[PDB]
């Protein structure tokens, strides 16, 4: 038996609405293959393709006229011929692909649908398109007929930088993988008891508002989740401190927009609000809790404060401050979308997340409920007057009557179908639901019984728990009331992108399928079989992931490297890469490499496999998780040593380089053949065809 590429259509995640093999040969991408667009708004889709294929395959994908690859914008694109009695789509995100040996024809209902088409094409090309080095093979798009649209319009990840900051470059790496699986929403949990993570300035304050907002990021940027206030397996390291400057936050929005992802900000209140009291002297007033000590302007960041926070629900300044933070986030979001090449009509998400987590009661100026009803009535009024829809967590529905009509609950705790408050919001107050039930969507829930993490929701919430649910059924409502789903990355215990990606992947790709794929097109075993290729692409991106035991498709894959762009050092040159999750070293890999000259016989070449990092599960030291203890092995660089007499040839020499890999941990060996040209001890050209390209 011998390793081959999976049937390209078999790879697609999320599973599209409709996908069939068309007749005949695949389309071959050439260095100079151009792309035609009907509209400038579709260039961002072409850019997503060029950003990968420029590096992996040397593709220019220049914009041209009468190109074999076309993106056409069709606001009336009709995929309903593929929507059965049992199916439901949000058509704004619909696209089609019709391809053959000669052409690839994309229609997109929106600019965002263009990017989804591009992500599908990059999956069809295969799991090496994020290669950091130019590959020797040419790229092919199979002859296919695809009609696609998502079930749910809202397919998101909550990121919590408030417990522990994530620098902009790490947020971009999350957006990359979110976009790759057609996630369209990045919910930013900007503020908590333990931090505030975006700069707020004093530009454009309301008349007579003399609040100094600049202290918010300066004081509450400098705090984070404290290891010392834990007695469990939480890392010895405190949360990362810091905040995004306005220009960093504008760049975050712009980058998200150019990948089809809208920003949804959350400023949580009246509870989980200690960062606001700690940052703004002005918010310490009326029934705020806790109070600053002996002649202090702001309460101290100390263990007794944790879970005991309340904004002043009875004070005008609370709502002045909230209004200005909302205005400033709105301004930065508009500036981010302006900096993108994507349309505001698609990427400006007219929602604001108030949170609504219960405040702590200390004094006697109201009951917890009454204060929450004051706070969400008044803060709900701010959102409505900015032409936005309010979102609250389950706790916020103690104020279901006070929040505006048409408000949204983000469900995480208990059975939504049986929740009187949720059913009243949906049924009597024209509301809608975003589904984040902890047991199906909370990344800190440990992904396996061998792992260390949060256990309360499932014991271990595996890819099975993340895949095998129906958000509409779980909400006990109709399709039209379900906006969709969000995963949650809470950062009490997270200190790095590597440790976040351990929890996020591959479970996020199950959530992506829940958000996108039709309920009657879902098949956990089929999704499980696609994870092998998902992992090969994550390894190419340098993204970490949990090597879950329930995944049956972990595989090795070999790709020939274009040695023409690699240096020969002491006769050694990089000719291949071998990706296989879980390698603890290279000694379980058996490589055979031969060079066969024109005129020659097979010459065995010494093979030098090189793997920078080895695979490790999580590591505990003194009862606590080590930061980055769980890490994936590197892709193996496969070097051969070329013979001295081939490298000393004053005349060009052509030969065939055949590389075989057998793995102790993956039972299907790979075979690779490419032709190489060598002159003056350097590889000048490689090719995998029967004909040398000219
Ligand atoms: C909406 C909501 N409020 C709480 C709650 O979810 O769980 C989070 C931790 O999740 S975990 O660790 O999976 O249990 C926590 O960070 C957040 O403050
Ligand atoms: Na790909
Ligand atoms: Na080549």
């Amino acid at each position: 038996i011998s390793a081959v590429a999976t049937d390209p259509l078999s790879r697609l995640t999320p599973r599209p609405l409709y996908a069939q093999s068309a007749d005949g040969e695949a389309f071959e991408l050439k260095k100079n293959t151009c792309v035609s667009v009907s509209d400038g708004s579709l260039l961002p889709a072409v850019d997503v393709m060029r950003d990968e294929l420029g590096t992996s395959y040397g593709l220019k994908l220049a914009e041209g006229t009468n190109c074999p690859i076309t993106f056409t914008l069709d606001e009336n694109l009709d995929v309903t011929g593929h929507v059965g009695s049992a199916q439901s789509i949000t058509a704004d995100e619909a696209y089609t692909i019709v391809s053959d040996a000669d052409s690839v024809t994309v229609k997109a209902r929106s600019a965002t649908a263009g990017i989804w088409a591009a992500q599908t094409l990059l999956q069809l090309i295969g799991p090496w398109t994020n290669s950091t080095v130019k590959l020797a093979d040419v790229a092919f798009i199979p002859a296919v007929n695809i009609a696609d649209a998502p079930r749910y319009q809202w397919r998101g990840v909550l990121v919590d930088p408030a417990r522990s900051f994530y620098p902009l470059d790490e947020m971009k790496q999350m957006i990359d993988v979110m976009s790759a699986y057609k996630m369209n929403t990045l919910h930013l949990h900007l503020s908590e008891d333990e931090g505030f993570r975006v700069e707020i300035t004093n530009d454009g304050r309301a008349d007579g508002d003399t609040t100094d907002y600049t202290q918010l990021a300066i004081k509450s940027g400098a705090i984070s989740y404290q290891s010392a206030w834990t007695s469990n397996w939480s890392p010895a390291q405190d949360g990362r401190t810091g905040y995004w400057t306005q220009s960093e936050f504008i760049e975050l929005v712009a980058y998200a927009a150019d990948h089809g992802i809208a920003i949804v900000p959350e400023i949580d209140g009246p509870g989980h609000s200690f960062s606001l009291l700690h940052g703004l002297a002005e918010l310490n007033t009326g029934n705020s809790n806790p109070k600053p000590a002996a002649g202090e302007d702001t309460p101290a960041f100390i263990q007794s404060a944790q879970g005991r926070s309340s904004l002043a629900t009875d004070a005008d300044i609370t709502y002045t401050v909230l209004g200005h933070i909302m205005d400033q986030l709105d301004g930065m979001i508009d500036k981010g979308i302006k900096a993108s090449t994507m349309p505001a009509s698609e990427l400006k998400r007219m929602y604001f997340h108030l949170g609504g987590d219960q405040l702590f009661l200390s004094g006697g100026a109201g009951n917890k409920t009454e204060r929450l009803q004051e706070y969400l009535g008044r803060s709900g009024a701010l959102v409505k007057e900015r032409d936005k829809t309010t979102i609250v967590w389950n706790d916020g529905l103690d104020a279901v009557d006070q929040i505006p009509e048409g408000s949204v609950v983000q469900h995480w705790t208990g059975n939504a179908a049986n929740n009187a408050s949720i059913q009243k919001l949906l049924n009597q107050r024209n509301g809608k639901i975003i589904m984040s039930p902890a047991g199906n969507t909370y990344f800190p829930q440990r992904p396996g019984t061998e792992t260390t993490g949060v256990t309360w929701a499932c014991g271990a919430c595996t890819t099975s728990n993340f895949y095998q649910w129906n958000p509409t059924s779980s909400a006990g409502t109709t399709e039209d009331k379900v906006l969709g789903v969000e995963d949650a990355l809470w950062s009490e215990h997270l200190r790095s992108l590597n440790d976040a990606e351990f929890l996020m992947y591959t479970r996020m790709m199950a959530t992506a399928e829940v958000g996108w794929t039709q309920q009657n097109r879902k098949d956990y075993d089929n999704w499980n079989k696609r994870v092998g290729d998902i992992a090969i692409d994550l390894m190419n991106r340098g993204a970490n992931f949990h090597k879950a035991t329930e995944v049956t498709s972990w595989k090795g894959s070999y790709a020939a490297v274009d040695a023409a762009e690699q240096k020969v050092t002491d006769g050694k040159v990089l000719v291949g890469r071998y990706a296989e999750p879980g390698l603890t070293g290279t000694d379980g890999l058996s490589f055979t490499a031969t060079y066969t000259a024109e005129g020659g016989t097979a010459v065995n070449l010494p093979v030098t496999p090189d793997m920078k990092q080895t695979y490790s599960q999580q590591q505990l030291k003194n009862g606590r998780l080590v930061v980055n203890g769980a890490h994936m092995n590197s892709i193996v660089d496969v070097y051969v040593t070329l013979p001295s007499d081939v490298l000393a040839a004053d005349s060009e020499a052509v030969g065939r380089l055949d590389v075989s890999v057998s793995s102790s941990t993956y039972p299907i060996p790979s075979d690779s053949s490419m032709s190489i040209a060598i002159k003056d001890g350097k590889v000048t050209q490689t090719w995998t065809g029967d004909e040398r390209p000219t």
